[PDB]
C-alpha cells in the first residue's frame, strides 16, 4: 500500500470539533489527520513491519526531531506485538538527526529500520541510506509517517508508509513549523497567519 | 454544533490500511469511523460536556448495549479532566435498556449517554421518562446521529458524528448482536449482513 | 490465583497520584494504580483466549461494579483478536443483580462472567447458577478482585488481584454509590465513610 | 520537591508470570520491579506538578538520550493534555542531547528548560548537564528524572521532580538499558542472573 492516500480535496476537520491547545488557535486553518487516525494506522504498520522483519533482530533508527513521536508509537506497537505471541523480534534503539549531515558500526550486519516522520523531495532519506549502507547493514527498511505527492520527488518510495499527502504544509504529532507546532498531537496545517507569526 | 459531519460520499477506509478482526473480514466494507477518530472527537466532547454540566453532581446514565463503549471512553475523559483541574465534581453512574431506581435523578445533572439517534423515538420516550423524576438539567450526548427523513426531530445536546442514512456497526454498534467486538465503526458488507441475517 | 496483594500492603501516598479533587479528604491510600489494573487486565485477556479462544464467547457484565473492568478486558481482547493469530467472535450482554434478558443466546456456547469484586461469593453462586441453567459449552469466570475473606465454593478463573479484607473502592467499585468515578482503586478513609454514609 | 513514590530496599516486585512480557526475556528478567501502567499513574502527577512550576513561559523539553525516551515521550504526551484542555496554555518546543556530549542547543535561551532523564545514580551525568545547559542562559532550568537510585555513592545531586526513588538494584525496561538490550520493554523490571551474565560488557 501506499498508506492511507488523502486526497487534494480532502477537506479535514474543523479545529472547533477537536481538543486543541490554545495558543495554536490562529494559528492552524484545519485538523488534517487526527491523532487517533495516526494510531490506528499506526497499529497496522507495526503489524506489517512485524509481518516483514522479526524476521530477526532488529535495530530501529530514530531520525530526530520530527521522527520522535511516530517512532516511539511504532515501537510501543511493536512492543505490544512482541508481548503477545510467539513472534518476539528483539530490538534495539537508536537515534539521528540530520541538518544534510550526520549528528554506527552498530548497523554493520544488522536489520535496521529507519523511522522518519516525512519524505517530500527524498532528498534526506537518500542521504540517509548511502551514510547507512556505508555501515554494511544485513538488510535497510524505512517506515514513514507522510509521504508528500510532489513533482520535486526524485522518486524514492519508502517500504512503510503511514499516509500518502499532498504538498501543503502540515504541522503538528512532532512535525515542526520552525520548532512549534511539535507540541500538538493532530497533524494539522498552519494558516496563513501562523506561518507569518512563527517565520524565523 | 452539529459534530464532525459525515457526507453521504464519503468513501470510509480501506480495510486492508487497519488492524481489523480476523473473524470480520469478509463482513465489512469499509471502515467508516476510525476507532481514534471517536476518541479525538470524544475528548473534545468531554470537554464540551464539561462546561455544560460541571459545577454539580453528574449522574451518568449508559444506554445500554449500544451505549456502553461510547459511555466508558466518554467518561473516562471525563475523569482525566476532573483529576486534572483545581475544582472537581462528583458523579455517578448508572444503567438503561430500551426493549420494544430512578429517584437517584432528582435534583442532579443527568447525562443520557447512547450510541445512535434515528427517528428518535428511543430518547424522546427515555426524556419522558427520565423528566419526571425531576432532575435539575437533562442533557443527551450521541455518538452517532443520522441525517434521515424519518426522524421525528430530536437532537442531542452533544453530537460526535453526524451520519448518513447507511447501517453501521462497531464500536458497540450491533447488527443482530454481532460487530460490538469492534473498535472502528464500519459499514456492513452485503456478503455479512446476510451470513449475520436473522 | 491473581496478584497477590499483600495484607500489609500500605498502598501509595495520595500525593503521588492525580485524584479528583472531590475525593481528597475522602481516600486513604491508594491501594490498586488504574494503571498496574490495566497491565494485569491485558494478561488476563492473554488467558481468556488461552482458554476460551477457539469458540463463540459470550462476555457478561456484572452491573454496575463491573463495567469498567469489562470495558478494558474487552478492549485488551479486541487488541488481541486483530493483531494476533488467534481471533474469537463476541458477544457482550449485561446483568445486574435482571438484567438481560434474553440469555438463552448463552446455549451452546463460552460464557464469561466478568466481575468486579469476590467476597462472599454468594454474588458469583447466583450467575453460575444462572448461566448454567440455559446449558453453555463452558462457563469461565474472570473477577478484578478477589478478597482473602472466610467465605464458600466456585475458585474464580481469572483473578486480577487478590487483597487483604479491607473496603476499597474506585475502577467502579464504590461505597453508596460513590467512587465509581475514580481510575484508581484506593481504601476509603474514615472521614469518607462518614460523608457518604447510608 | 518531592522525593517521589519510595520503593524500599526489600520491596518484591511481581512475578513475571502475572504480566505480559516479551517471550524473548523471559528467562532474563526476575521480577517486574515498577509495572508501566504504575509509571504511567506516576508520570500523569509529575507532568501537573511540571507545569505548576514551569507552565509560566515558554517550556522547553529537552530529552536526555538513549534511555530517556520513553520517559520523555509520555511526560510531554501528559503535559500536552494539560494544555489542549485548558484555556491557558504556553507553548512548547522540544530538543536532544546524548551523553562527551552529542547533539543548536541555543533554543534554550531564556525559556523554561525541563530536562527529563531516566535515572540519577552518582549523578554526575546530570551536573555535567547542566554544566552545559546553564551556558546557554535558560531562564529557568528543572530536572525530571524517572529514577533516583539510592546510593551512597549519590554524590548530592537531586532533580526537582521524581517519578520512584529506587534501591541499589540494576533495573532494566522502559528504555532503561543492560548494553542496550531491554530497551524495548514496558516494565521496569530487574534481571536475573543468566540475563546478566548473558549481556555483561
Ligand atoms: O508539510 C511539511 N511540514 C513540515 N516539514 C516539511 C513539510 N514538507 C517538507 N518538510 C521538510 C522535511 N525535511 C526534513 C528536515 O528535518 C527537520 P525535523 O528535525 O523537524 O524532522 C526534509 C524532507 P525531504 O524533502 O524528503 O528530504
Ligand atoms: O446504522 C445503525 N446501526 C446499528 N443500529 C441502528 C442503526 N440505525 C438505527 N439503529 C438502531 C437504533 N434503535 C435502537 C437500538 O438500540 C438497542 P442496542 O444498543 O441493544 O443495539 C433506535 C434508534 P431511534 O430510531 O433514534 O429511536
Ligand atoms: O471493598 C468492597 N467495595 C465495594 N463492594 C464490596 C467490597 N467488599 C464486598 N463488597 C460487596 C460487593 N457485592 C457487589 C456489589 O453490590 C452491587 P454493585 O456492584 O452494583 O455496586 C458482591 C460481593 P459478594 O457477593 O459478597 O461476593
Ligand atoms: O539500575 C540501572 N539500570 C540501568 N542503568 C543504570 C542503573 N544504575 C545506574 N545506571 C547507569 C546510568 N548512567 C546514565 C545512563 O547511561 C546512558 P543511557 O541512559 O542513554 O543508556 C549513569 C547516571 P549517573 O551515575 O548519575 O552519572
Ligand atoms: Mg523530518
Ligand atoms: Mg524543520
Ligand atoms: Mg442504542
Ligand atoms: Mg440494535
Ligand atoms: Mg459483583
Ligand atoms: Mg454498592
Ligand atoms: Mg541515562
Ligand atoms: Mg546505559
Amino acid at each position: 500500500s501506499p498508506g492511507v492516500v488523502i486526497s487534494d480535496d480532502e477537506p479535514g476537520y474543523d479545529l472547533d470539533l477537536f481538543c486543541i491547545p490554545n495558543h495554536y488557535a490562529e494559528d492552524l486553518e484545519r485538523v488534517f489527520i487526527p491523532h487517533g487516525l495516526i494510531m490506528d494506522r499506526t497499529e497496522r504498520l507495526a503489524r506489517d513491519v512485524m509481518k516483514e522483519m522479526g524476521g530477526h533482530h532488529i535495530v530501529a533508527l530514530c531520525v530526530l526531531k520530527g521522527g520522535y513521536k511516530f517512532f516511539a508509537d511504532l515501537l510501543d506497537y511493536i512492543k505490544a506485538l512482541n508481548r503477545n505471541s510467539d513472534r518476539s523480534i528483539p530490538m534495539t534503539v537508536d537515534f539521528i538527526r540530520l541538518k544534510i549531515k550526520v549528528i554506527l558500526s552498530t548497523l554493520t550486519g544488522k536489520n535496521v529500520l529507519i523511522v522518519e516522520d516525512i519524505i517530500d523531495t527524498g532528498k534526506t532519506m537518500q542521504t540517509l541510506l548511502s551514510l547507512v549502507r556505508q555501515y554494511n547493514p544485513k538488510m535497510v527498511k524505512v517506515a514513514s509517517l507522510l509521504v508528500k505527492r510532489t513533482p520535486r520527488s526524485v522518486g524514492y518510495k519508502p517500504d512503510f508508509v503511514g499516509f500518502e499527502i499532498p504538498d501543503k504544509f502540515v504541522v503538528g504529532y512532532a512535525l515542526d513549523y520552525n520548532e512549534y507546532f511539535r507540541d500538538l498531537n493532530h497533524v494539522c496545517v498552519i494558516s496563513e497567519t501562523g506561518k507569518a507569526k512563527y517565520k524565523a
